[PDB]
């Protein structure tokens, strides 16, 4: 499961260009999946099994990043925040494209002391990218304006954890994937691969969220390797709350680490949200535990068949 | 070439089902190929030639179709559409799958008020498909939900012209097929048959052109400034951002185009990292039971690109 963590974290995967992601969980699913279809807004939509319930398990394909807006006379480029990205996380952090070209990220300070002011006050006009282009007719070419680009940060695993970018939701993406594996189905079973826009093609009776949360574990709550968690909405119908109660009583029945959040797009059929905690959430380097993903692939195999 | 384009666009491809077109394009080339590939993703890719210059062409196998999102408990089939299908051209008609099976298509509302209401702002919603089925097992054993069908409508000739469902591309397949068939290729041929989706097809090449299906506005109550029609020849179209290197390979069919008498119709419009240009076949009813084109643009096309490649 863990070459899948590597392929689907380490694809590039920004916005509207998302195409390699779909590619990796398509052939990591072929042999074990129905059908699939591209809908016309950019969503896959995975069935297998033949069942009387249809479910519906929900992941972001996505994740964060920049986007050019300008290109300098020398050749530096001028970006914006795609995603929730803050200027922090990029300070010589080093930044793929879709066509391989690394980027390196600096700031415009001029003296001594800009270098110390412009940070406490850091928005991204305050930013520039290196590419190895002196001209901008040779970086134009390198790059127009609106490329997008990600996090150059590969997965490593650091002593049992599994920390690399994008975790949001390509943890997601991965249980999915390995359920789908795994399982032979009791229902209908849909995986749909979403495109969020301005921060269901299928009818199903459940949809199930697969998110990640903030893990509270850092110094000064989900934590790592305590098991998914799992999200309560204030308001919601009878049939996602008993959605929930069923996930309990399953999980509390085969022994399941498992937590439960509560933090202040839901389709209308009953749909529910588990997350996996994940740390470091919006950087390079953001960290889950695999016993977690795999509580949670366990989970899912035992409530939507065997 | 009426056999080819009878098989290719009465064969079943939809939305990566293409085993029977892919099928039928190798057997349709064999002993005229140097090789052939398919990629994870199901592209069908040949060569041909052992040229200096690399020249690629490529044409969608997909065709339009549906995709059954439910089946209720008498055996009916709740659909919603695969490409772009207009919920019109559907009424009435039958619908073909790859298991053997036959469908029909009928609008919800009994009485005549809510048909002839539910007709004017008409969807899928309100749709479903009958096989003969009375059971929703025996449909589902039959038609799965999650099963795709294409238009039961086949290919037939109509005082010269072609009439099939499906000639967005399979038209261009058969151009592509027919070209290799009859090339003694100067350059490196590589053929690129698209499954799926709308940056490279694993190929490296100096210059790539597209064989596609366009609207003919040459239509009755249809009054377009230079309208496509049909028996007009290739259209070839102008892009606006097009390259030094895209502009030079559609000047270069121009010249062969005219050199040799061949009929052709250019097309304008209302990054880039590879020579390309757009050719196009006028196509009348595009996503209808029913597409027609003319033969001789067809042939027109072949010899333009047989004549630039050979």
């Amino acid at each position: 499961m863990k070459e899948l963590i590597r392929k689907l974290t380490e694809a590039f995967g920004p916005s509207g260009r998302e195409e390699e992601v779909r590619s990796i969980i398509l052939e990591e699913l072929e042999g074990h999946i129905d059908g699939h279809r591209i809908d016309g807004l950019g969503n896959l939509i995975v069935w297998k099994g033949s069942g009387e319930k249809k479910v519906i398990l929900d992941a972001a394909i996505d994740e964060i990043g920049v986007v050019v807006t300008n290109v300098d006379d020398k050749g530096f480029l001028t970006i914006e925040p795609v995603g929730g990205v803050s200027p922090y996380m990029l300070l010589g952090k080093r930044i793929r494209f879709e066509n391989g070209t690394i980027g390196v990220v600096g700031m415009e300070g001029e003296t001594t002391e800009e270098r110390q002011e412009n940070v406490r006050k850091l928005s991204f006009d305050k930013l520039f990218i290196d590419i190895g282009a002196n001209s901008r007719e040779e970086a134009q070419k390198m790059c127009p304006i609106g490329s997008f680009g990600v996090y150059d940060s590969g997965f490593v695993e650091v002593s049992g954890k599994y920390v690399s970018k994008a975790m949001d939701d390509r943890i997601g993406c991965a249980v999915i994937v390995e359920v789908f594996k795994r399982i032979k189905p009791a229902v209908t079973l849909y995986g749909v691969f979403s495109v969020q826009e301005e921060v269901y093609g299928v009818p199903a009776d459940e949809a199930i969220a697969i998110d990640v949360t903030d893990s509270a574990d850092t110094p000064k709550a989900m934590r790592l390797s305590g098991g998914p968690a799992l999200k309560v909405k204030d308001r919601a119908s009878i049939s996602s709350k008993r959605i929930l109660e069923n996930l309990i009583e399953i999980a509390e029945k085969f022994d399941i680490k498992y937590q439960m959040e509560v933090l202040t797009t839901r389709e209308g059929i009953p749909s529910a949200t588990v997350s996996i905690p994940t740390r470091y959430v919006a950087s390079p380097s953001e960290m889950i535990a695999p016993d977690d993903v795999e509580a949670t692939v366990d989970l899912l195999i035992r409530y939507l068949g065997a």
